[PDB]
């Protein structure tokens, strides 16, 4: 196995995947690494198994159809993985915890959102459809863009949204277009 966490790339107290070489800190993995389970397969392995069990699940889909899906186990899992993929980029540190807003010439968003709040919402099964999770994810970056205006710090929002959107199209097998 790897000697660093796959998500945050740091050493420490790591839990090792039994079906691939990846390793994780307890609360870096989503869901948090399970108490027992021998052997244990990580989220990457579990997502791979879904695809292998239903090869056709990789044929192209319409975003509109994906967003209306109910958060049954497999969609719950895919959303956990997509969130994990955002946390894997170091730039996610800017969006992880609860933000605050006091900048001259700007007003805070009406509905603040951050990655840890989405993490909790997923953990407590608060979303009934994929749409709920994707809306909150996109809100994080949209709140950022609006608040930071012409400061070049706005680009952090663009960069992390691009990671989200690429991984969304990949995980949910969205039909490729120009
Ligand atoms: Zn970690
Ligand atoms: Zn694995
Ligand atoms: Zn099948």
């Amino acid at each position: 196995n790897s000697n660093i966490c796959e998500v945050c790339n740091k050493w420490g107290r790591l839990f090792c995947c039994d079906t691939c070489p990846r390793s994780f800190h307890e609360h870096c993995h989503i869901p948090s690494v399970e108490a027992n389970k021998n052997p244990w397969s990580c989220i990457f392995c579990r997502i791979k198994t879904i695809q292998e069990r239903c090869p056709e699940s990789q044929s192209g889909h319409q975003e509109s159809e994906v967003l209306m899906r109910q958060m049954l186990p497999e969609e719950q899992l895919k959303c956990e993985f997509l969130l994990l993929k955002v946390y894997c980029d170091s730039k996610s540190c800017f969006f992880a915890s609860e933000p605050y807003y006091n900048r001259e010439g700007s007003q805070g968003p009406q509905k603040p959102m951050w990655l840890n709040k989405v993490k909790t919402s997923l953990n407590e099964q608060m979303y009934t459809r994929v749409e709920g999770f994707v809306q909150d994810m996109r809100l994080i970056f949209h709140n950022h863009k609006e608040f930071y205006r012409e400061d070049k710090f706005t680009r952090l929002g663009i960069q992390v949204q691009d990671i989200f959107e690429k991984n969304f199209r990949n995980i949910f097998a969205i039909q490729e277009t120009s």
